DNA sequence: CGGCATACG
DNA sequence: CGTAG
DNA sequence: GCCG
C-alpha cells in the first residue's frame, strides 16, 4: 500500500465502509478544534482502508498500512471488538462537534465563524436568525436557503442544470463548453452541490466569460445568490410544482489550463491535496489548477489531457471514479 | 524535529 | 474572512 | 497523528 492517495485506486464504494466513516469523524472534530494535522491523518488512515480489498476482520490487517499508528489502530480494534468506539460517540453526541457541524455546513461559515459564534454561546439556525444584522449577505442566503441546501442533489438535478447552464454559456459565448466536475464526475449519485467547468477551444475567447453567463442566468430567474472565474452560487432549481435551492459552482478556465482545472476540480479533496503534496516533496514541481510549474528549470508543463499530469508526475493514471479518496 | 495543497471571491 | 476540489 |  503506498503512502500517497494518488499512488493507489480508491473506488467510491468499498469494504471498509463503517471504519473509514469512523476515523473521518475524528478527522473532522480535529479540524473543528484548529488541528489540521490530526485531520490530515485520520483522513488518509480511512483513505487507505477505502483502497483495500477487502474488510479489515482481524487488527493483525493493519500492520505495516501506511497512516495507522497507535492512536488509528486503536480506533479500528474498538470497532471490531465491540462495534463501537468510545471515543467517536462522545464525539458524535458532543454540543461542540454538533453545532460546529451544523454553523460550519452554513454557506457562508466557515471554522473561524462557527468557532466564535460557538464561544458566544449560539447554538441553533434560529438563534443566528434572531441576530440577523451580524450577518452577512452571504450568510443571510445561506441560512435562508439551509434547509433546501441539506437536501441531497440527486442525478436528475444535475442534468437539468446542465441544459440551462449550457443554454446561458452558449449565448454567452458561441462554442464554450461546459464539463461536469467534482463528485458526479467521479460517479456520486448524489452530492451536497453540482460543479461546472467552462472553457472554449480558442485560447483566449473564454476572458469575461462568466459574468456574461451569470447575467443571463440572473435574467432568466434562475440564481437565487451569487457574488472574475469562480462563481459560487445558488440556483432555483424547478421540482413537481414547485423548485428548491441548490448550490452549483461554475468555474471557466482557458483552453491550455483546461486539464488542470479539470483536475483539481474533479477532486476528491484529499485526492488534490495528496496530489498537490506528491508533485511537490517527490518530484519537486508544484502543481494547482491552473499548471504544474517546475522551480529548477522555471518552466510549465503544457498538458492537453489528465492522462498527461499523471505521465508528467510518473503516477499511473486513475480515471475519475478511482479518485475517491 | 518540520510538514501537512494551493488557489480565487 | 469566505469559497473550491 | 503520523511520516520521513
Ligand atoms: N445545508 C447543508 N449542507 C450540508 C449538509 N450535509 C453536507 N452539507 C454541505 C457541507 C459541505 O460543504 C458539503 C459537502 O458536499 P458533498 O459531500 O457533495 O461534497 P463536495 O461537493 O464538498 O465535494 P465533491 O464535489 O464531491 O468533491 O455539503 C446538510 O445536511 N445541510
Ligand atoms: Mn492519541
Ligand atoms: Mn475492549
Ligand atoms: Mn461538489
Ligand atoms: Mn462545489
Ligand atoms: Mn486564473
Ligand atoms: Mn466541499
Ligand atoms: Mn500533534
Ligand atoms: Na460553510
Amino acid at each position: 500500500m503506498p503512502a500517497y492517495a494518488c499512488q493507489r485506486p480508491t473506488p467510491l464504494t468499498h469494504h471498509n465502509t463503517g471504519l473509514s466513516e469512523a476515523l473521518e469523524i475524528l478527522a473532522e472534530a480535529a479540524g473543528f478544534e484548529g488541528s489540521e494535522g490530526r485531520l490530515l491523518t485520520f483522513c488518509r488512515a480511512a483513505s487507505v482502508l477505502k483502497a483495500l480489498p477487502s474488510p479489515v476482520t482481524t487488527l493483525s490487517q493493519l500492520q505495516g498500512l501506511p497512516h495507522f499508528g497507535e492512536h488509528s489502530s486503536r480506533v479500528v480494534q474498538e470497532l471490531l471488538e465491540h462495534g463501537v468506539c468510545e471515543e467517536v460517540e462522545r464525539v458524535r453526541r458532543s454540543e461542540r462537534y454538533q453545532t460546529m457541524k451544523l454553523f460550519t455546513q452554513i454557506f457562508g461559515v466557515g471554522v473561524k465563524t462557527a468557532d466564535r459564534w460557538y464561544r458566544e454561546g449560539l447554538r441553533t439556525l434560529d438563534d443566528l436568525r434572531e441576530q440577523p444584522q451580524k450577518l452577512t449577505q452571504q450568510q443571510k442566503a445561506g441560512l435562508q436557503h439551509h434547509q433546501d441546501l441539506s437536501t441531497p442533489v440527486l442525478r436528475s438535478d444535475v442534468d437539468a442544470l446542465q441544459q440551462v447552464v449550457e443554454e446561458a454559456v452558449g449565448q454567452a459565448l458561441p462554442g464554450a463548453t461546459v464539463t461536469l466536475t467534482g463528485g458526479f464526475r467521479r460517479g456520486k449519485l448524489q452530492g451536497h452541490d453540482v460543479d461546472f467547468l467552462i472553457t472554449h477551444p480558442k485560447e483566449g475567447q473564454e476572458a469575461g466569460l462568466l459574468p456574461r453567463v451569470m447575467c443571463r442566468l440572473q435574467d432568466q430567474g434562475l440564481i437565487l445568490y451569487h457574488q472574475f472565474e469562480r462563481s459560487f452560487c445558488i440556483f432555483r432549481l424547478p421540482q413537481p410544482g414547485s423548485w428548491k435551492a441548490v448550490r452549483v459552482d461554475l468555474v471557466v478556465a482557458p483552453v491550455s489550463q483546461f486539464p488542470f482545472a479539470l483536475l483539481g476540480w474533479t477532486g476528491s479533496k484529499l485526492f488534490q491535496r495528496e496530489l498537490r503534496r506528491f508533485s511537490r516533496k517527490e518530484k519537486g514541481l508544484w502543481l494547482n489548477s491552473h499548471g504544474l510549474f517546475d522551480p529548477e528549470q522555471k518552466t510549465f508543463f503544457q498538458a492537453a489531457s489528465e492522462e498527461d499530469i499523471f505521465r508528467h508526475l510518473g503516477l499511473e493514471y486513475l480515471p475519475p471514479e478511482q479518485r475517491n479518496a
